[PDB]
């Protein structure tokens, strides 16, 4: 499912993302836009990750979710990679919260460092009333 901008902002605010680990809602919105264009069904082979990235947040199956019942999956989020491709993003938010809790924080996403860090994230929550 592809979220309209303000729709997503409200959902993430409802899910406790604004200010989480000190990351404002604007930053999460900027991340989601460049990683997936707000589409829950997005998937890409990430050269950097040497694995496939799943959904709205482009979370990897290398460390965070188990893709295809692999007995040997790290599965830090203890979720099937498919759950991160759903229309209800509660699971994807729970898992992204987990990713930012590790030593790299928001920088764990190269796209954030590349398209959002030290820039105008304000426009993404614009007019949303969030």
């Amino acid at each position: 499912k592809v979220f309209e901008r303000c729709e997503l902002a409200r959902t993430l605010k409802r899910l406790g993302m604004d200010g989480y680990r000190g990351i404002s809602l604007a930053n999460w919105m900027c991340l989601a836009k460049w990683e997936s264009g707000y589409n829950t069904r997005a998937t890409n082979y990430n050269a950097g990750d040497r694995s496939t990235d799943y959904g709205i947040f482009q979370i990897n199956s290398r460390y965070w979710c188990n893709h295809g019942k692999t007995p040997g999956a790290v599965n830090a989020c203890h979720l099937s990679c498919s759950a991160l491709l759903q229309d209800n993003i509660a699971d994807a938010v729970a898992c992204a919260k987990r990713v930012v809790r590790d030593p790299q924080g928001i920088r764990a996403w190269v796209a954030w460092r590349n398209r959002c860090q030290n820039r105008d994230v304000r426009q993404y929550v614009q007019g949303c009333g969030v």
